[PDB]
Order: C-alpha cells, then sequence, then structure tokens
C-alpha cells in the first residue's frame, strides 16, 4: 500500500481497528488492512472487514 492511500482511511486496520503503519495491503475496493489479519479473516469471512464485499 501507499502513505497516501493509507492516510485517506485513518491507516488504520479495521479487522482489529488498531493502526497500520508499515506491512499491509490494498483492496480494490478502496480498503487497507493488516496483511494478517486479511489472509486470516477471508479463511472465515469471504467478505471486507467494512465493505464485506465480495473480493476474493
Ligand atoms: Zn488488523
Ligand atoms: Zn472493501
Amino acid at each position: 500500500a501507499t502513505p497516501e492511500e493509507l492516510q485517506a482511511m485513518d491507516n488504520v486496520c479495521i479487522i482489529c481497528r488498531e493502526e497500520m503503519v508499515t506491512g499491509a495491503k490494498r483492496l480494490p475496493c478502496n480498503h487497507i488492512f493488516h496483511t494478517s489479519c486479511l489472509r486470516s479473516w477471508f479463511q472465515r469471512q469471504q467478505t471486507c472487514p467494512t465493505c464485506r464485499m465480495d473480493v476474493l
């Protein structure tokens, strides 16, 4: 992800509602989340942790 896109969304991972300073990806829906929270989130819920919009 980029610093401009992260700041455009509080650069905070919703999944755990913490913070994202480095080590995360960006979804095609405009929602960045921890690279660990995602792979683990989709493993149970195939929907964005915010927009729950099919991505996989
Ligand atoms: Zn997280
Ligand atoms: Zn989304």
